[PDB]
RNA sequence: UUUUUUUUUUUUUUUUUUUUUUUUUUUUUUUUUUUUUU
RNA sequence: UUUUUUUUUUUUUUUUUUUUUUUUUUUUUUUUUUUUUU
């Protein structure tokens, strides 16, 4: 069933907007200042410093930072008759834990912690990607489409981990095993067992993330290692460019600003009656009546704002630029030229410069973003018998496909590194960049409720560069 | 004697003819529509959940489901003026108990329930085998050739347990044994005691199917582990692609649609006077002047769905290709082409699209079909030492040899097996291989 | 260092006592009626069923025995101008649990209630050791001896472990083998995974209370069985004849009646102060100047009820009578000729004829008593190769070895260990067994 | 609880009476021909050959005697005008099964059916002991005072298994050991296994029924024997002469005449509503005020058939003669001058010499019987310590008793058949004649109903003989 | 001439996947900034 | 200087027993009668 599903996570988004509406109360902002995105992305930066209970236990044994007991940050921007301030106020965690607590009638609201901190890895992917650590590493910098959900910390849950892409998963992995080539550390106590957990955890992450069965395989096998030391290194790294084109099945959660939800609990929509949808029209329409506020630097443009805005609030960072402008309707502007900066705002930055001005999210069309993927690879070992039985009692010869009964045979057991490699290269030499996908499925207009009927595009504009980076 | 085995077999579809009299009697359908495969599924559906006594006490004591005291399903299809209609008309089952009390003279027929439910099987194993469960315990996807009765629960008795296939019996004996190895189940009560017992009739139903001496013995000291773990999981996956080659002798019951021997019987063929056969040339000629009527989508052809039904009708889904073709005299396309679907119609599928027309089961040719085996066989501590014997079968195995010396395809004006033609086939590699 | 070791049993005692002194506040009893060990008895059980965490657990969701939502028990005695009457007060666990809180500062004093269920394992052990059980197990009764704390449950820490006997701990095993024999309960749930866990605690609990290696090592050995059988229960019953003379380092909690501290808090003899310790002179001159009555049958004598306490509270009943005897300075009539009964009254008997009587409890002399075995063991594949050993040690003991070289019996005069006097006894065969 | 054990036995006397009711109404006969003993004893015998299911089952396979399809003889004693005459009326099992059915609320009343059979083994133990069968298996004639129960076949339950005596154990398991000497009959098959069931279940009955823990131990070591040959013959039989002097706690079970129990509930004396036992004053009070006739031969007297009756009725032809004098108030005549012969009449007895004469059954006093056994053997291995441990830090020794040591440790284990015959013969010189045993209890009189004071019996009328038998 | 046993929740939307899927903590990092520098 | 874990019904009439204890069938016997006879 899925109306429990959706149930379930219209009163966590209820439960979200009316803890947006206190903070809104408690505040004292005007009704301007409860539409910018950075209180709530401070407000949100606090959320994540008040839950992070890992760190809270590890810096309450290290009282360092100066002023840092239990207050962080806070930078409140304010305006003065058109004019902005900003005020750094601390704020404790204590009081916001059981102002929370009193938010989700009485619950703790993990989900929704993932859900925020998913939305500010989906803004980071966004607005910046490392290739810092990529190299740090030592992986090449070709591969910054598989960063998704980079910044994101062990701590979420399965759905956190659904949404972190593969190659997230092999920078966590390689720190890993650098950490154990490092210094001994697989030892028989309980940290080598605790890390070989998280280890084997994240690992069937993995192949769950896959789809074909010889990646999968070849992940099997590369648990069988014991030891992690070098050869694993370049085993996933070759699993990592692999899966550049036979990519993982990754989720993409679709999160809005802290104050759109806000807004909407506060006009009376209650999602938990009409029910409530992550991945249908829901955050689409939402969106469509939503009033947004952002601030501006002088140099800045607001035009490229609002669709790095929307790349955030959508995690279309890392799809076609074409198929984000059909959505749109007007042309997406790559990051080559984009004369804007991070939406973060430094903490030296002056103030008398700073702008704030309205932000465009409406869009001519919406589609479902399912976590599936490209369909291509189909020409290996086609599913079919190897054996026949005898039904009638005919002279005849009993046909056995006796190269694969060796096969099946050999000795031991069957699978390696390289020996899977080479199926890697031949089905990277069948792909091809024509290969069209998603087949069944289209772009619908807004009208349409129930996904009655799509219009198909159809794109002959040469190369205007489907390449978000470089 | 043979005359016993064949005067009770023509008995027993006898009564079973005369319970599809009565069944037409009583729910007023036509002519045709008492010629439709889709009302005798429903009906032999609701056959075996009324004989399914350990269902039955078990869904008494679990009242769920919504509305199932004792009625399930029933999609009667009829037919208004050419086009065509279901009704969801629910049978309880007692009445329908009774009916089958005095369908046989007042005994149960459990042997005829042994044989509908096969047929429902053999019609399973044509349509569609599970690779799903296969890889649920992890066996690899290339065995499917071994699923023949994967669909027959235990309740059968030996007839039943005549025609279930090695892998089939693979299955359910790891399904056990992945049981007691979650949990500590094989305990000194009576539950431990009585998966025991199942346990070695399963096993010796198993040695039984085997032909070759050496994996009688490799079953026989399987048997001595009184604790099922792990190890015992790839000594039986060794058996079964052992058995792949070193098949086992397995039979193959002739079973025909619930109207075929209804309209038998209702024409006044008597099967008791002049004897029935389930191996010989009875199926074949009763189904010579036998018509049947079947429901088609707007898109499947009724070409295939005919030698599907063949398929169904004498459980040849498993055989070569070639053969079928040469009984049928027309060729039979593998499903790796069919544009046809399964031959059960889903419960949403809407009735305007849905057409019936006739079906073509006449063959050129009758053989008889054995519980034998290939004659390549008679040409050729712990389990390992055996499964050195079996390489070397295995490297002593050819896909030359041919088997059933001294047997042949025969004619049908024949009836007391005199002369048979000899098939040859050259026509190159056209695909010994229904799946795939 | 020791200082602190005794500041914290000062404290503990020094809580328990005053908890006694408001008991006495709270139950409106005489002076006299506050030196009754029978009212500190009932107490101490409702101080036991109130800390059963465990035990209220179970009982809050089994609300049987009638009236027993909180309340067990309590048959409080008093006396009226000369005369008993016994009044069936139910106290609630909660309250009491608060004044515990309040009695010792805030803690939950979870030690005093080690020893507190230790003293009743010494009476109890004092006055009836079950054969019923022994033999129950099947083990034979001639190792009465080694019933030493074996009423404790479970729940009791560390200090309550080293005092339970070798005797206990194998009944304890061996009911959980026998349990685990009836069950296949050993599975890879929690349930097995904590049994196994308290299973190696407990091993590694007796491993430690044994001194020489060869147990030690079988000890270790009998571990290596995963799966419990049949085979370990005679082994554990070896290991157990063999601790017959291969004995235990099993360590002797001297704890004194409830009323004994209260007397002593009272006065004001702050134990914090002076220092307190549980093995040297200190229970000794505490029962110097300490008064106790009882209550006793019109039957039963005081002259041997007097020394079945002193038997309770220095849980001396597992030792020899003569050196009992010595330290007493009278004869200690043995089990056998014994016209006394349990110190418990039953719920049924009369009050008419219960008469009440002081208790002695002075000795002559006090002795030091360590967690040590006798000088006589510093003198000399599979279980069965080592008892051979085992065997081979026991023809090596003598009846004649002496122990406790270096050691001896001191005065109460003196407090700092300085000069004993060496007893010698010549007197025949009084009989050094406790019972027969 | 005892209440619940007295509501189901007066349930079942009840049944019982009701049953007699009811075949008094169908039988057509008089007041004075219901209170005849032969009518029920008849009725009796129909009532076992009825539930006789084995025996239905073999005689279904085996139709001989001539006319016995379902029928057995019934010789029904009527009256007219004084006279007497017997009719062999035949009743089929079949309509009286169904009047049980009705009679016991719908249930099979086995239990009843236990009672009734082991009614019948007291009067034929009261009445004649077979020497022929107990020296057909060759024991000398000296212990006929242990065929207790020996009529009772195997078909009685735990009930019937207890009130059996230790002879007809004995015999019932030589018979089992001649017929598997006679024959190689222990072999692996279903026989062998359910015969080898049926000897450890009559085993364990014997060990229970045994009270001193040497006899109990030499009864485990004869079941070590897994071939029953010629050497356990002579074991078990030192078993049953040991068991002479220390006799087994057999029970007795207070079983009344058929008409006794249906005048009783014609009267309307509910025994559900009051209360009912089997061993306390109940079968006394009811023969306090019950009136019974019996038929009697020309030259047998009514005055030792009384006696005998009584005998019958409370299972004291096994018991001393004087204290069934007390009880009685009048001397009891032992067999050996009794001028009277069995209570069944012969076949072919004429019946112009038969008369009809009432019964005494008033006795002037009333005894618990309890099944315990005397209080002498008491001498041997004293329960009580063997080591000790010390308390006090004393130089002392440690006092070991080695002799047990090693005899606990010996090599494998201990116990034989003449080893502990050893034992059996010490305890036999220690038992004497004069030993009084039941120490605590007493005999008491009528009118007390509570148990509240006895009156201790004392005899030194010389040696009148304490013998029913020689 | 070879045979009707029952043990705690499954399945006809469909033909080779999906299963209604989840808050763990170990010795010093990061918002001056967007692909280097430590 | 060595430590508070919980898994389906027990116990103070009392000191070494008792445990509220149960319808299985395998090849020919027995009521002329009470200790022989086959």
């Amino acid at each position: 069933n899925a109306t429990e599903i959706r149930a379930s996570v219209g009163k966590m988004i209820d439960g979200i907007g009316r803890f947006y509406i206190q903070m809104c109360t408690e505040l004292k902002l005007s009704d301007y200042e409860g539409r910018l995105i950075q209180n709530s992305l401070t407000i949100e930066r606090m959320v994540l410093s008040a839950f992070d209970e890992r760190r809270n236990k590890y810096l309450e044994e290290h009282p360092s930072a100066g002023k840092d007991p239990k207050k962080t940050g806070g930078p409140i921007y304010r305006r003065v008759d058109g004019k902005w301030r900003r005020e750094l106020i601390l704020y404790d965690k204590e009081e916001i834990r059981r102002i929370w607590r009193q938010a989700n009638n009485g619950d703790d609201a993990t989900a929704g912690l993932t859900h925020m901190m998913i939305w500010h890895s989906n803004l980071n992917d966004a607005t910046y990607q490392r290739t810092r650590a990529l190299v740090r590493t030592g992986m090449d910098p070709r591969m910054c489409s598989l960063m998704q959900g980079s910044t994101l910390p062990r701590r979420s849950g399965a759905a956190g981990a659904a949404v972190k892409g593969v190659g997230t998963m092999v920078m966590e992995l390689i720190r890993m095993i650098k950490r154990g080539i490092n210094d001994r550390n697989f030892w028989r106590g309980e940290n080598g067992r605790r890390t070989r957990i998280a280890y084997e955890r994240m690992c069937n992450i993995l192949k769950g993330k896959f789809q074909t069965a010889a990646q999968r395989t070849m992940v099997d096998q590369v648990r069988e290692s014991r030891n992690p030391g070098n050869a694993e290194f370049e085993d996933l790294i070759f699993l990592a460019r692999s899966a550049l084109i036979l990519r993982g099945s990754v989720a993409h959660k679709s999160c809005l600003p802290a104050c759109v939800y806000g807004s909407a609990v506060a006009s009376g929509y209650d999602f938990e009656r009409e029910g409530y949808s992550l991945v249908g029209i829901d955050p689409f329409r939402l969106l469509q009546n939503s009033q947004v506020y952002s601030l501006i630097r002088p140099n800045e443009n607001p035009a490229h704002k609002s669709q790095l805005v929307w790349m955030a609030c959508h995690s279309a960072a890392f799809e076609d630029l074409r198929v984000s402008s059909f959505i749109r309707g007007t042309k997406v502007v790559p990051r080559g030229k984009l004369s804007t900066r991070g939406v973060q705002i430094a903490s030296n930055e002056n103030m008398e410069t700073m702008e704030s001005s309205t932000l465009e999210l409406r869009s001519r069309y919406w589609a479902i973003r399912t976590r599936s993927g490209g369909n291509t690879n189909q020409q290996r070992a086609s599913s079919g018998q190897i054996s026949i039985q005898p039904t009638f009692s005919v002279q005849r010869n009993l046909p056995f496909d006796r190269p694969t009964i060796m096969a099946a045979f050999t000795g031991n057991t069957e699978g390696r590194t390289s020996d899977m490699r080479t199926e890697i290269i031949r089905l990277m030499e069948s792909a091809r960049p024509e290969d069209v996908s998603f087949q069944g499925r289209g772009v619908f207009e807004l009208s349409d409720e129930k996904a009655t009927s799509p219009i198909v595009p159809s794109f002959d504009m040469s190369n205007e560069g489907s390449y978000f980076f470089g």
